[PDB]
């Protein structure tokens, strides 16, 4: 699927913005601003469990380009761990999801976010 | 998650694209030039089932825009036909792939695949 560079990135990209969308589209729920309906958040989360394992195996060997760093491959060990941990947290958000507990999900979302930035910050331009 | 129509365009565009690379990708297993590892296509098909889903939530009113055809919205039933036709084809695909069942599979991707392209031909500009 990704012959040249150029289709890695564009895959990637399409990916990491339905992954966005689908995560920033339940911040007024885990800020209290609009009702929690749990089956509706279980099947929100599983859509973004699904899309948030896609975007990494499209940063393979000589893919760079688009707003990429290219120190998620000259520092291949640190990208992984700030790839896992964002892996983690929506392995913890998931759980409470299908758990339907409110506070949890709360404590997950931010994880979720902080992970997000800490990869921005240091491998997106 | 679409506040401007701009914003439902992106969305469905991203999703089309990554939904068209998890469909395209099987091309060379069905036509018997790479081997059928069921296992392997059974997850691909999952997360092209989760994806194809996806973008039509994104042609909501007001939501022209992009390459989409007006006449998605001023003949509405027709367009609801072309995308019913489309996930009833991924179902029958998702049936062949939870079966292991590869001659099925090749029947179902080209119905899938006519399916894309009657829409294409029909509402996409
Ligand atoms: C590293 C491990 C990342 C994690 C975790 C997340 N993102 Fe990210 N993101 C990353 C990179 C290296 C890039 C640039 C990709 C490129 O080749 O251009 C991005 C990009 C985005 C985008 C823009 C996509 C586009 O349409 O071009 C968005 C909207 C985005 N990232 C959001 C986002 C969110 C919401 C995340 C957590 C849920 C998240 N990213 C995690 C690297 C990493
Ligand atoms: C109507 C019911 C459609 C079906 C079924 C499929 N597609 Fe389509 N596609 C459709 C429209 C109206 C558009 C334009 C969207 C816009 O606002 O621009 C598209 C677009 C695509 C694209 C381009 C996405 C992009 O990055 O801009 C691709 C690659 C695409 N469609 C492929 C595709 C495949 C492979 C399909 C079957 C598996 C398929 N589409 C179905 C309308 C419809």
């Amino acid at each position: 699927q990704f012959a040249k560079p150029e289709d890695a990135v564009k895959y990637r990209q399409s990916a990491l913005t339905l992954m966005a969308s689908h995560f920033g589209r339940m911040t007024p729920v885990v800020k209290g601003q609009a009702p929690y309906d749990a089956a509706q958040i279980k099947a929100n989360v599983e859509v973004l469990k699904t899309l948030s394992a896609l975007p990494w195996a499209a940063f393979g060997p000589g893919t760079e380009g688009g707003d990429a760093r290219p120190e998620i491959w000259s520092d291949a060990a640190s990208f992984k761990q700030k790839q896992q941990a964002f892996q983690d947290n929506i392995v913890k958000l998931s759980a409470a999801a299908d758990a339907g507990d409110l506070d949890k999900l709360r404590a997950a979302f931010g994880d979720v976010g902080a992970s997000c930035k800490a990869c921005h910050d240091a491998y997106r331009k």
